């Protein structure tokens, strides 16, 4: 397709985050940047760190402009402190443009960088509302759209076990099968969506849909897990246990505190259930559902003869987070121009001969507006 040079522009090292190459400054300094739809700051390591092999050297960039302002960003996991400035930025396997963007130079950090992950910075792709220090700091994608012809849309295919594609300015049809189904972006801060029903192996969890979105639900490539509010998590685990009852696992397995390992190639995927989230559709009273497999929610942990797994659905107190566990099933289109997020079955998603991830619709769901928290 026309976007062929952007295909396979993502990498990941042992499932520690999906990253794209970005080139900053003049002369060029290329760094590996984690793609994060769950935050809105573009920040790069800019000083030595034990887990960094490279970092941004501002003094070597003739085009660097100091903003004379500090910045601090805490995440659910980790935090960093740094210094704001602007510089020229291109994505060599992305759009054919160069923009002047805000960049946070990370000088100190706590549990942010990940040993062996091979990434050295983060690209926050969400909206200005959640940027630090405040919403006046234009996020990267906003700058790209304001300064260039590039359409206000990007799409992500995260390929689990690895790699994937970030298509910028459009969609590449080779990256998915079947149809794309869209859910509204409820509000432009996080990529906020509304979940209207949850099923485990076709069985309705039967919770009030308000519980699924308390206090928000977001699509977040920078978060590994499917994170669920406590009440929802507990109900989900109870149902998943019931569905997989032909095998018993320690309580701590469901809490992510214990791993279970199988002999290489023998993992009984079939004994674990599929999980479906229904999302609000584009038409009144219309929904669709996305369905993931245990291959998505049971994550490998790297004897070479043993395949060890961690259960990667976990508890949150800050609403639902549809992280990599969800996104790895799908090609996800962040259609900012039309304030909607599209899902289609990923051409690269991990499955088996018996089951596949699915995106299906339409369904009829009433009173979906009520599901959202106010
Ligand atoms: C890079 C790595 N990410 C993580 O290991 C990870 C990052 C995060 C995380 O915070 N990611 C942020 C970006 C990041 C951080 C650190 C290293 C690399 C990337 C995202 O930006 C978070 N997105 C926003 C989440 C909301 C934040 C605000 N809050 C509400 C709140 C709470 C307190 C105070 C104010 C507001 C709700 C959730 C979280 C978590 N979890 C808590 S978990 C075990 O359930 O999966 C795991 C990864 C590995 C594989 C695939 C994708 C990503």
């Amino acid at each position: 397709g026309s976007f062929v040079e952007m295909v396979d522009n993502l990498r990941g090292k042992s499932g520690q985050g999906y990253y794209v190459e970005m080139t900053v400054g003049s002369p060029p300094q290329t760094l590996n940047i984690l793609v994060d739809t769950g935050s809105s700051n573009f920040a790069v390591g800019a000083a030595p760190h034990p887990f960094l092999h490279r970092y941004y050297q501002r003094q070597l960039s003739s085009t660097y402009r100091d903003l004379r302002k500090g910045v601090y960003v805490p995440y659910t996991q980790g935090a960093w402190a740094g210094e704001l400035g602007t510089d020229l930025v291109s994505i060599p396997h992305g759009p054919n443009v160069t923009v002047r963007a805000n960049i946070a130079a990370i000088t100190e950090s706590d549990k942010f960088f990940i040993n062996g992950s091979n990434w050295e910075g983060i690209l926050g792709l969400a909206y200005a509302e959640i940027a630090r220090p405040d919403d006046s700091l234009e996020p990267f994608f906003d700058s790209l759209v304001k300064q260039t012809h590039v359409p206000n849309l990007f799409s992500l295919q995260l390929c689990g076990a690895v790699g994937g594609s970030m298509i910028i300015g459009g969609i590449d049809h080779s990256l998915y099968t079947g149809s794309l189904w869209y859910t509204p972006i409820r509000r432009e801060w996080y990529y906020e969506v509304i979940i209207v029903r949850v099923e485990i192996n076709g069985q309705d969890l039967k919770m009030d849909c308000k519980e699924y979105n308390y206090d928000k639900s977001i699509v977040d490539s920078g978060t590994t897990n499917l994170r669920l509010p406590k009440k929802v998590f507990e109900a989900a685990v109870k149902s998943i246990k019931a569905a997989s009852s032909t095998e018993k696992f320690p309580d701590g397995f469901w809490l992510g505190e214990q791993l279970v390992c199988w002999q290489a190639g023998t993992t009984p995927w079939n004994i674990f259930p599929v999980i479906s989230l229904y999302l609000m559709g584009e038409v009144t009273n219309q929904s669709f559902r996305i369905t993931i497999l245990p291959q998505q929610y049971l994550r490998p942990v790297e004897t070479s003869q043993d395949d060890c797994y961690k259960f990667a659905i976990s508890q949150s107190s800050t609403g639902t987070v549809m992280g990599a566990v969800i996104m790895e099933g799908f090609y996800v289109v962040f259609d900012r121009a039309r304030k909607r997020i599209g899902f289609a079955v990923s051409a690269c998603h991990v499955h088996d001969e018996f089951r596949t991830a699915a995106v299906e619709g339409p369904f009829v769901t009433l009173d979906m507006e009520d599901c959202g928290y106010n």
